[PDB]
């Protein structure tokens, strides 16, 4: 029955834990089940959403790290349990939306607009003071992880989203990733993340947390797909311009040259998922090499 | 019966697989089981033996390459099976012994002398034509494993040991180390491993690869407890003598200065257990910093 | 089951009546029932507490004005049931804390601080 009656709380919130984690044979195979907690959200006052599109494959750990752990010894895998819940813990007196729905095609621009959005499944918004979920159609192949680069799209179902318009004040939930997943197939390595440039183009292709882009009239991009403190270390050649700059960024050690055929180093400590920082050095791409490790 | 007829065949051999993994519910823990397979030895052709002694403790690579990623989330273990077995893969025309007994006081000098070693339980070595095991009686306390250093004995049961005497020639066998574990308490994190000396001390108090000694003259020490190729990167300040140097080592790659106050990195590709390299600056330990990844 | 829902209303309020009283033969005594009110308690938009400490006996009338007047013709008690509730009446737009604890030793300076406070029963 929805019909007369209906409480709008000044206050709603709910009460979540601390899941502790379950496992299986041989057969050809392990499995998992979720918790985690994806980054949220900021306010919005505003009238055109905003999108933090955060991208989903056993290891992308701006999407998994608690689980990007146990990936480094196998290759392929499931999902057979994912679900997305906008925690609530924001009071009424604060609303607008909370967008919230996963395209299969896990990369691509997310629009620039609601439409747009409120066109591609997922569905499911709400306002910022009740509690929702999210739900996905898993599908069923034995998908590869990425040691690395390949294509975004062969190895991993697609991003997840997330947009909130409002303009009354708050700092709205959080959310996390119900899931159980299969790890075929029994492998064994990894770490940083070590990404060179080769003159013609690059190399990311042994497991991320940063894309380097670049901003034409050379200045330069350096970042992040994932969050915490971290410890880089790196790259190298022509110590030109700078390096290791940095600007929405967390704590920043950096124990160089410049370099002109140098080395460096820096700890982050950042921010909210996608944090940046840069080096300076000309004007078109060929370089050195470096290494990005978590800690 | 033992009696009679005995073939000591010219050859004997056996044919060991390809372990594949199986784990539980939460009541607080998880669990494993062995498969792997701890460096060999070496002939001997000499009267005394000569012992590769290996560290036991859920990370300690140089003892575990595959479940030392699954215990970044944990802190704290079991053991309930456990035993080496010298696969046997090497002809009866060759023979000597190839003593093999843990000692659960895992830390401490081998002796220098047999009578010594074959004092301590372990008990058994065997020839090298010949397929043998190990077992040891585990138990039962909650222990807990290194996010460093601290003591080698509140933290891990103790070190394995291995000798081998002989001189009728060959490149005897390989073993491993059967086991089931028990990981409790959910926890998460963990790298490389940094490890910072202070003007007073050090400090490698964040999961290890490489001892640092120096002798004496100084001329110095930078050091392997685990085996396969690695990414250095680090350390510094007063860029003295030298720097990254090497000896009983694989491929380096330094691209660094020297640095009096620089930065520094290098690549291994190790040889069996303990190979080493060295810097080299002034007479009395207080430095700079590093941080040691395996890759 | 404490768990997911919760409604701490913008207000909640209660309704308390006018306690009629209630009494025992000869045997050596006689008897009684609660219903008085201890005066309130006034903000403190403050960060430290601050205590209006009341003292419980038969004829202490800063905590009995009404049963002071059946304790002029004997001399003697006991207690068998009493308890202090905070009413509720003031919506949760408003916050903090109302420290409530009585302490045997009903005579000796309160603290001057909480932990101090938050370590007596009551």
């Amino acid at each position: 029955q929805k019909v007369t009656r209906l409480s709008a709380p000044v206050a709603l919130a709910y009460r979540e834990v601390s899941t502790q984690p379950r496992v299986s044979t041989a057969r050809d195979g392990i499995t998992r089940s979720g918790s985690e907690l994806i980054t949220t959200l900021k306010k919005n006052t505003d009238t055109e959403p905003k999108y933090t599109t955060a991208v989903l494959n056993p290891s992308e750990p701006g999407t998994f790290n608690q689980l990007i752990k146990e990936a480094a010894q196998y290759e392929k895998y499931r999902f057979t349990s994912l679900r997305f819940r906008y925690s609530p813990m924001s009071p009424s007196t604060t609303g607008g939306k909370v967008a919230l729905a996963f395209d299969r095609d896990a990369a691509k621009p997310p629009p620039n607009d609601l439409a747009s959005l409120y066109n591609i499944e997922g569905c499911v918004s709400s306002v910022p003071w009740t509690g929702f979920i999210l739900t996905v159609p898993t599908d069923s192949t034995d998908r590869f992880v990425a040691d690395g680069i390949s294509d975004p799209k062969l190895v991993d179902f697609g991003k997840l989203i997330m947009a909130t318009y409002g303009q009354g004040a708050a700092q709205l939930g959080e959310v996390r990733v119900e899931y159980t997943v299969q790890l075929k197939n029994r492998t064994g390595s990894t770490s940083a993340q070590i990404g060179d440039f080769a003159g013609v183009k690059d190399g990311p292709r042994l497991v991320s947390w940063s894309k380097t882009k670049g901003t034409a009239g050379w200045e330069h991009d350096c970042h992040f797909l994932g969050t915490g403190n971290f410890s880089l270390t790196l790259f190298y050649e022509k110590a030109p311009v700078s390096g290791l700059e940095n600007a929405d960024a967390s704590d920043f050690s950096v124990l160089g040259e410049a370099a002109a055929g140098s080395v460096q180093w820096a700890g982050v400590k950042v921010a909210e998922r996608g944090q940046g920082v840069k080096m300076v050095t000309t004007e078109e791409q060929p370089k050195g090499k470096w290494q990005a490790l978590r800690i």
